């Protein structure tokens, strides 16, 4: 049987086409670890996670030692059939680092994937290969906001992620703008990213609701821990309410289920640390009438083709994947077309399809 | 109005005098990192803090890349008075990495002491310099956990923290043996790390009662997120029940507080990021008539005086912080006397009194 005997790391930037700027940070190009896992049979897999230490607390730096010293240990020389057991007794000797769990379950999907020749949407399940992502709009005034969003629909998208939260004022003024420009064949999406209190979600909720818009969703509009506040919101708003940062992993998910504090969870692999967890996010959802989509950090190609697979396999169409349109083509070009908006899979690849050469070898 | 123009980083590394053992691991060392503040006056201030990756998730090498290049660029510059706004702007750049906060905020405190003359005990307002901490018991077979006891009382330790969780039947069977070796003059407090579930910690607090034993607490029975079984534990059990990795923080604390999940918070600045988020966990627990015990991760003895200082500051007198009688005592000597079980501050020392120059290269 196969056996894992060997594990490499690597740190991969890739420069952005344009300055990302979140409310912490400020940055040109996206930070990732690469792991590959070589069997004894020559077969090699990959995985790639970015490190978003904002939200995930994870650094280059970390992730690197915590897979060469201790996932290594746990992993070198077990059988390769045993992943799920090995992965829980390596995961069990660190706490958080989801990031850094990401990039170990997907080296190990990937080397499944090609075990049986096939890739890794198929061995997940998966039939369609084609993913629909909005575009995602930063912060801004309201005028370049309104040019941002215009852009995007000239660029073919029509589900469209509006950033929220910085400035309340122009949150709520830029609704009228939207009103005037847009009509309802433009859906919108709206993530605070934690930047509201509850007067505010309900406020603008209800400014919502003084126009005609088609919105989707409202995302993780309080802080991550207030679950009271979320539950409150949900059951207040028409508009259906999406947890990001209050579900990380399965018990997180328990827990927003067990207080109703969201329609929706969106799942992120760099928060559950990679497939198996996201898997039990969304058999858990599945049980309580939960809808899922799929998100990502600022990340590389390859952790969109990893959640993208993930999606196409567990029946999830809401995407926010966009990543994609901020680095070159060249780069993922050999696994993925991206005809805005539609990510589409590339045929015939052998676990997710790329390769770390120019990285690792060149 | 002093200035912080330097931030430095040594690694330090300590070797323990006996293996230590709980639910989650096993170790024979500490890995730590210090952090160093240079003011433009010269003076120079200092935290420590350790690297325990199955509890904090923390590394040696995530805390040096948070310390010198996201929290750095936030500090450096900035003057000294304007501590509180500069931590909560660089905080707000980390999610997690409590240990890398914890160093930053005690070097923090080392220097607004310092800048007083005064010791930090002294400047968060302690009156006592002593308080009493437990040894505490690696998980191993009866025998040799009985052994462990027998050594921790004949060094004058009356308070036994002892490691459960790893195995059950064993937890079960030691009771046993304590209840035949042992008089109520010893105060045991139990710690599974989170090792039990929730029809094991009922047995155990049933299979306690069946015998003569004076047991003080009962630490962590069941995993961190649930929080509904540690209410039912709560109101199970005749002994108070220690919230610890429940409990990190302020939002942690009110949770819990919420829920009736604990009788106790056992706050350690390794989880809590340092002092002023320990201060605000302890201020809610008291609003709320919820007790506290300080506690600490097997971590270097200048995290212990930390700790003791903060614990003196605010009338806590239960404490789990027995590191120093695992490591070498020339470690803690300079400014620290431990006569056990008392941990007793040295007098006249400015700011903590770590003297870490002396011993560890810092570099930028
Ligand atoms: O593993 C440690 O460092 C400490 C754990 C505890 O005392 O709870
Ligand atoms: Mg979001």
């Amino acid at each position: 049987v196969s056996k894992i005997i060997d594990i490499k790391t690597s740190i991969i930037k890739i420069p952005l086409k344009r300055t990302f700027i979140t409310a912490v940070r400020s940055t040109n190009h996206i930070d990732s670890l690469a792991v590959e896992l070589t069997l004894d049979n020559g077969v090699k897999g990959y995985g790639v996670a970015p490190a978003t230490t904002a939200i995930t607390g994870d650094t280059l730096q970390g992730m690197q030692y915590i897979i060469r010293e201790i996932f290594a240990p746990v992993i070198l020389g077990s059988d390769l059939s045993d992943y799920k057991q090995t992965l829980e007794l390596a995961f069990k000797k660190v706490m958080f680092n989801s990031a850094a769990k990401m990039a170990i379950d997907l080296a190990y999907h990937d080397l499944l994937a090609k075990e049986q020749d096939i890739s890794v949407a198929k061995l997940l399940g998966a039939k369609a290969n084609s993913i629909v992502t909005d575009v995602s709009i930063s912060c801004g005034n309201v005028a370049e906001t309104i040019q941002n969003i215009q852009n995007g629909v000239e660029a073919n998208f029509t589900a469209i992620k509006v950033k929220t939260g910085a400035d309340f004022n122009r949150d709520i003024q830029l609704l009228k703008a939207l009103d005037n420009e847009f009509s309802k064949n433009i859906k919108f999406r709206f993530d605070a990213n934690q930047g509201w209190n509850l007067a505010q979600t309900k406020q603008f909720i209800e400014e919502i609701n003084k126009y005609s818009l088609n919105v989707e969703i409202i995302e993780q509009p309080v802080k991550y821990y207030d679950i009271k506040a979320m539950a409150e919101i949900t059951k207040f708003s028409n508009i259906p309410v999406v947890a990001d940062e209050s579900v990380f992993d399965a018990k997180d998910a328990e827990r927003v289920i067990d207080e109703q504090a969201c329609n929706m969870i969106n799942i992120k692999l760099a928060k559950t640390g990679g497939i198996l967890e996201a898997q039990k996010i969304k058999k858990l959802a599945d049980s309580a009438g939960i809808s899922c989509m799929v998100g990502c950090m600022m990340e590389s190609p390859a952790g969109i083709l990893a959640t993208a697979s993930f999606a196409l396999a567990e029946d999830i169409t809401v995407a926010d994947l966009d990543p994609l349109d901020w680095v070159a083509k060249d780069l993922y070009s050999d696994y993925i077309t991206f005809n805005e908006p539609n990510i589409i899979l590339k045929d015939n690849l052998k676990g997710f399809g790329f390769n770390l050469a120019e990285n690792l070898y060149f």
